[PDB]
């Protein structure tokens, strides 16, 4: 009963009707987009890996209404614990795994942060978290494999903010683009 995208394209062609609107209904997104099957073949142009830590690589901008990227995690490599600047946050697996930690918000007192909850995203899943979900880290569960994943953001956005495990304590963050269309971006 779910539409099934048989390519990237057919997806990405579908995620511009699914946003046309002004209304998103998360769980139809999710399901079309774990119905892909990953296939490297069709995104192996965004596949640009750095050896110190992850990266981010823009596929599509969504006539405005989202963004499309792929994050390349390195053997071992993760995020910090951030938050998404009040977006809808859709990540789907294409190769590998990786282990997402939820976290919950901190107060304005200093404490070390509760996790909420920790799994483990299964080949092709798609998950989905926004601010009222909670905080999250994702890392690849491998030392010896590296991690690929499908991330879209709607609406989009370049800063978030990434918290200390031990006091609370956040930062904003600007996030940059390894890569746009295939096309390495200037100064990593
Ligand atoms: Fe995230």
């Amino acid at each position: 009963e779910v539409l099934k995208p048989r390519t990237l394209a057919d997806l990405i062609r579908i995620l511009h009707q699914l946003f046309a609107g002004d209304e998103v209904n998360v769980e139809e997104v999710q399901a079309i987009m774990e119905a892909y099957e990953s296939d490297p073949t069709e995104w192996a142009m965004y596949a640009k890996f750095d050896q110190y830590r992850y990266t981010r690589n823009l596929v599509d901008q969504g006539n405005g209404k989202f963004n499309l990227m792929i994050l390349c995690w390195g053997e071992g490599h993760g995020s910090s614990i951030h938050d998404h600047t009040n977006s809808h946050c859709f990540l789907k697996m294409l190769q590998g795994n990786l282990k997402e930690t939820l976290f919950a918000w901190p107060d304005k007192k200093s404490n070390e942060m509760v996790k909420k909850s920790e799994r483990v995203l299964r080949e092709n899943q798609c998950a989905y978290i926004n601010d009222s979900v909670g905080l999250h880290r994702v890392e690849n569960i491998s030392h010896t494999e590296p991690a690929v994943s499908l991330h879209l953001y709607s609406p989009p956005f370049d800063t978030c903010h990434a918290f200390d495990q031990r006091t609370g304590h956040k930062n904003k963050v600007t996030m940059t683009f390894h890569s746009k269309f295939g096309i390495r971006t200037p100064n990593a």
